[PDB]
């Protein structure tokens, strides 16, 4: 019976692996800081909430080779992002949004350890530049021409003068994947054996932490159980992290698991010790240090508004007000087919921030984990996908 579910070219589950038929939706959500000159005179920062922005996610894989034996399969995932205005708060184009200037703020870093040169720092004192800065939600997120990098471009034309969050990320696969269908077990569907041809990282401090383990989180193996857990590798969080069984649900006419992240994950642990690239030192409970992943940016991974996380974070930054039903992130999936009928997952983007005397666009301001902006990644079962899909035996 659990034969059903492997990846190959006859099964439904490859058809609906290779065109995934549920939508998928990405919800933004931006922190507009309201007193960008009092935090520069050391006061602490006050933000107000500002979203969501809803795009579509279109997915279908590509590149799609076959294996060793029967046993692996390769591909890449296509995401693209259709927005729709309607279920959004505003038109992203007018929409205004305030926060740290994140692309001088990666080049102070870049100042400090040089992934390009120090003394390059000139152009910083030639021109101007400000710690907070106001763009549309569609240029932070999709790219915007910064100053500083534009002219840096002109030095060493490798380094891109545009910056963005999520910049040149429509339309895109991330990595190249080699995955392990059923047929050795049940139990290895779509596990990551293996990403960018390397079977691990190289970013992390440690062997163990260092690890690519489970699936990729966007399907799962047959014949689930509440007792085990579930390892997922989420390639945009730079490390792979695992779900516990939280509560019984029934979505649509159908059973569903609920796994939820644990806080164990991105606390501070001597089992975590690794995330730490300093060793010996990492920043504490539920904030994870995402740097060399991006281009050596600052940039701090949390969940929306510090959930799971040290309540000292959540106390520096006015309008952080974590919950755990908004904020947590879930699955539902159907333990007998491992397909998953609903889930919301949630990730935070924070950047590091702190006075420096070498440059005085810092000014006198806090050291803190900054937020910029959360995301709630969203799955519903159709309820017609629904019952083709209770429709079991046979
Ligand atoms: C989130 O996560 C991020 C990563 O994921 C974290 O990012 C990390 O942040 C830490 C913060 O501490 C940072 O550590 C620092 O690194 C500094 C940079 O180190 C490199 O550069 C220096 C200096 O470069 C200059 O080297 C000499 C001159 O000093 C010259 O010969 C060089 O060519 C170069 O000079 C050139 O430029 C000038 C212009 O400025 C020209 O005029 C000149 O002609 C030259 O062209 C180097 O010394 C370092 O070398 C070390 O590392 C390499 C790696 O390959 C080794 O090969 C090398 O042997 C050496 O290794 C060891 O020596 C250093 C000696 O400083 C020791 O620290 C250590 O034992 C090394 O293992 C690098 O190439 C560095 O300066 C700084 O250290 C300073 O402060 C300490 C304070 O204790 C002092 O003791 C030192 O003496 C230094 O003054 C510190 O170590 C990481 O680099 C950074 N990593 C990444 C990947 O980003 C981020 O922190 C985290 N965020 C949070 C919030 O947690
Ligand atoms: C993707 O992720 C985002 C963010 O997590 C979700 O957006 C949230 O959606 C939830 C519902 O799923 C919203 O929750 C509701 O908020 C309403 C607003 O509450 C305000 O008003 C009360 C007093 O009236 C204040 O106390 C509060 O602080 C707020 O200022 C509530 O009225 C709703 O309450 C109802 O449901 C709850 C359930 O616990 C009951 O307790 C209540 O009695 C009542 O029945 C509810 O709390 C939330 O506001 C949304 N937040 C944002 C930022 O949008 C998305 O839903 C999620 N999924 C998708 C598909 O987008
Ligand atoms: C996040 O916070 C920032 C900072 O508070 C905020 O940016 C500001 O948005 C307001 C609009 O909400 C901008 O004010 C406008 O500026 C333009 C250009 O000068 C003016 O034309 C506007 O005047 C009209 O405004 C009303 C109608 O829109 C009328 O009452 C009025 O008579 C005019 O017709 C208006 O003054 C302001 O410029 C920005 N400030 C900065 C620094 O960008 C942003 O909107 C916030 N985001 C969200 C989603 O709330
Ligand atoms: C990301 O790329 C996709 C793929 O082109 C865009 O989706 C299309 O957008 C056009 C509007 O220009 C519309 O026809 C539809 O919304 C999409 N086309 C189809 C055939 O579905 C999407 O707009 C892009 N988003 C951003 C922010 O660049
Ligand atoms: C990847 O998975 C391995 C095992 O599947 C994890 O290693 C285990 O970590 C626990 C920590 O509670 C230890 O008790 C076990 O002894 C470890 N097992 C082995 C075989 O080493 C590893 O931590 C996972 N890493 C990531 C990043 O998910
Ligand atoms: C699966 O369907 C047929 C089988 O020959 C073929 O046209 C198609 O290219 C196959 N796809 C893959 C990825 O093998
Ligand atoms: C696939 O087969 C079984 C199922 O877990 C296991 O013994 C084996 O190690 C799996 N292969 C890999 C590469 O994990
Ligand atoms: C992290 O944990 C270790 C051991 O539990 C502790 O020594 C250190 O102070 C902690 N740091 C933070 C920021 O919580």
């Amino acid at each position: 019976i659990e034969k059903k579910i492997v990846l190959r070219n006859g099964t439904e589950a490859f058809d609906s692996w290779e065109k995934p038929p549920l939508p998928v939706y990405t919800q933004f959500y931006f922190f507009n800081v309201t007193n960008p000159e009092e935090i520069l005179r050391g006061e602490t920062p006050r933000v107000e909430e500002v979203g969501p922005y809803t795009y579509r996610e279109l997915r279908n894989k590509a590149n799609i080779q076959f294996g060793d034996n029967g046993t692996t399969i390769s591909a890449v995932s296509n995401k693209a992002y259709v927005f729709e205005r309607d279920q959004s708060v505003g038109d992203p184009k007018i929409d205004l949004i305030r926060t740290l200037n994140i692309p001088v703020l990666t080049v102070i870093e870049w100042s400090q350890v040089h992934f390009l040169r120090e003394i390059i720092e000139a152009m910083l004192k030639a021109y101007q530049q400000k710690l907070f800065v106001t763009h549309t939600v569609d240029e932070l997120l999709w790219g915007y021409k910064d100053e500083i990098l534009s002219l840096i471009h002109v030095f060493r034309p490798d380094i891109s003068p545009y910056f963005g969050l999520f910049y040149e990320k429509n339309g895109t696969n991330d990595g190249d994947y080699v995955f392990l269908t059923g047929e050795d077990s049940y139990l290895n569907f779509t596990k990551i054996v293996e990403w960018n041809g390397k079977t691990s990282l190289d970013w992390w401090i440690t062997d163990k932490c260092n690890m690519i383990n489970g699936t990729d989180g966007d399907s799962f193996h047959p014949l689930i159980t509440k007792d085990e857990v579930l390892y997922v590798f989420p390639s945009d969080f730079c490390r792979s992290v695992y779900i516990t069984f939280s509560d019984y649900e029934s979505v649509q006419g159908l059973p569903a698991f609920r796994y939820k992240v644990p806080a164990e994950i991105l606390a501070n642990t001597s089992d975590n010790a690794g995330f730490c690239i300093p060793e010996g030192n990492c920043l504490g409970s539920g904030v994870l240090n995402v740097s060399i992943c991006k281009n050596g940016a600052p940039i701090i991974m949390s969940f929306p508004h510090f959930y799971q996380a040290d309540e000292r974070f959540v106390s520096a930054i006015e309008g952080m007000h974590p919950n755990q039903e908004d904020h947590e992130t879930f699955v539902d999936i159907n333990p007998l087919t491992g397909i998953i009928l609903k889930a919301a997952k949630r990730f935070q983007i924070n950047i590091y921030v702190k006075k420096l005397d070498d440059f005085v666009e810092t000014g006198d301001i806090r050291t803190m984990v900054f937020p910029v902006m959360y995301l709630n990644e969203s799955v519903h079962i159709d309820k017609e996908t629904a019952s083709r899909l209770k429709s079991m035996i046979n």
